[PDB]
């Protein structure tokens, strides 16, 4: 199914274990391997200030919402062929819902 609100509490733990190694969520957080995700929802892909993306990520030009984020996070490389995000995906729909619920709030 499409996105449905889950548990931000569980999503934060998922973020810590699966994402935090490469990403920050806070405005002005440290620079990492992946782009700062502050403000990601409602922004097009490839637009974080001062980050060097693949051409693939820029050219996809997806306007990130909670539904296409769930599709992307299922399998990043299938959604954006050639992306340099070294992440196979979140297989479980419940995990995607929980993570995205946390991410939507934490990146405000
Ligand atoms: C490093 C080992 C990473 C892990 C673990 C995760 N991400 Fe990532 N992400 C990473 C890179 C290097 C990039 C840039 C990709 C490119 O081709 O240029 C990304 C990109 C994203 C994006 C897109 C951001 C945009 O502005 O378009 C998102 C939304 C994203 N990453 C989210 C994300 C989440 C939620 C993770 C855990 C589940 C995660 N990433 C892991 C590097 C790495």
């Amino acid at each position: 199914a499409e996105f449905k609100a889950g548990s931000a509490k569980k999503g934060a733990t998922l973020f810590k274990t699966r994402c935090l190694q490469c990403h920050t969520v806070e405005k002005g957080g440290p620079h990492k391997v992946g782009p700062n995700l502050h403000g990601i929802f409602g922004r097009h892909s490839g637009q974080a200030e001062g980050y060097s993306y693949t051409d693939a990520n820029i050219k996809k030009n997806v306007l990130w919402d909670e539904n296409n984020m769930s599709e992307y996070l299922t399998n990043p490389k299938k959604y954006i062929p050639g992306t340099k995000m070294a992440f196979g995906g979140l297989k479980k729909e419940k995990d995607r819902n929980d993570l995205i619920t946390y991410l939507k709030k934490a990146t405000e």
